[PDB]
């Protein structure tokens, strides 16, 4: 049946972006009922980037400093604050479109769906990961600041993530939608690295299980490993640690499958010793790490081809 890296749909989040501008810097915004969220770093200018005082910069403006569009509708700013990175604009309208929502900060190993916006217009969606040392490889160009990240279930949508910068090995950091970076990032450019990276050991499990969920046995074998013995190899190869925690996390998967959770471990350890044998795995020729024991249920078989 196929795996495919699945995005939520995302027209319930297309209908709260909105376009920002200050002066001569224009970016996007989150418009949730009376309110516009948006990267604070907008009240920034030439020189103003590379060592703002936002508390400074933003005392100097006024609400009607502020020009938020809806489409084409102008949005009057009825007040404005600074919460963390983020600016919340108080508005006289209240987004009809308005979904049920609220406010989550995602753990790194987790994934969501990134909403690529331009100039307040939705340009295209992907699912992304929280990396390990706090960035994601996302697909970003300039006037993408305020994009946001989002998971939905049901019919509630939880925001995670807002666009705000770019680090020079190409990938991305941003915020929570209270404005709370991840990472130890800071909204200036200031010359900022991002640390050394892992690979998510629990998503690359969890993938092994979908590849055999929709049948594909080929990388098990008949051994079994300690948690131990398989941290050793972990870090070997630049791993996380798996804990007891992870493994119980299996469990579902590992039952659906009849797969003991290290009988799969011993068979990641195999795989990343002996590698892969010109074969692939889901169609992968490399061990895929963005997927979580939640994505792999959700998109899943709830039945496994025996
Ligand atoms: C959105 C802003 C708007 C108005 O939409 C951009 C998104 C990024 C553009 C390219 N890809 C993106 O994701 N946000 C910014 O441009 C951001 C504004 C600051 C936080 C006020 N600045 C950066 O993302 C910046 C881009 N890199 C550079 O300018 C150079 C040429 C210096 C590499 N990144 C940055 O400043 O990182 C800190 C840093 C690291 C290493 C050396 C120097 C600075």
């Amino acid at each position: 049946s196929g795996f495919r890296k699945m995005a939520f749909p995302s027209g319930k989040v297309e209908g709260c972006m909105v376009q920002v501008t200050c002066g001569t810097t224009t970016l996007n915004g989150l418009w949730l009922d009376d309110t516009v969220y948006c990267p604070r770093h907008v009240i920034c200018t030439a020189e103003d980037m590379l060592n703002p005082n936002y508390e400074d910069l933003l005392i100097r403006k006024s609400n009607h400093s502020f020009l938020v569009q809806a489409g084409n509708v102008q949005l009057r700013v009825i007040g404005h604050s600074m919460q963390n990175c983020l600016l919340r604009l108080k508005v006289d309208t209240s987004n009809p479109k308005t979904p049920k929502y609220k406010f989550v900060r995602i753990q790194p190993g987790q994934t969501f769906s990134v909403l690529a916006c331009y100039n307040g217009s939705p340009s295209g969606v992907y699912q992304c990961a929280m990396r390990p040392n706090h960035t994601i490889k996302g697909s970003f160009l300039n006037g993408s600041c305020g994009s946001v990240g989002f998971n939905i279930d049901y019919d509630c949508v939880s925001f995670c993530y807002m666009h705000h910068m770019e680090l020079p090995t190409g990938v991305h950091a941003g915020t929570d939608l209270e404005g709370k970076f991840y990472g130890p990032f800071v909204d200036r450019q200031t010359a900022q690295a991002a640390g050394t990276d892992t690979t998510i050991t629990l998503n690359v499990l969890a993938w092994l299980y979908a590849a055999v969920i929709n049948g594909d046995r080929w990388f098990l074998n008949r051994f079994t490993t300690t948690l131990n013995d398989f941290n050793l190899v972990a870090m070997k190869y630049n791993y996380e640690p798996l804990t007891q925690d992870h493994v119980d996390i299996l469990g579902p998967l590992s039952a659906q499958t009849g797969i003991a959770v290290l009988d799969m471990c011993a068979a990641l350890k195999e795989l990343l010793q002996n590698g892969m044998n010109g074969r692939t795995i889901l169609g992968s020729t490399i061990l895929e790490d963005e997927f979580t024991p939640f994505d792999v249920v959700r998109q899943c078989s709830g039945v496994t081809f025996q």
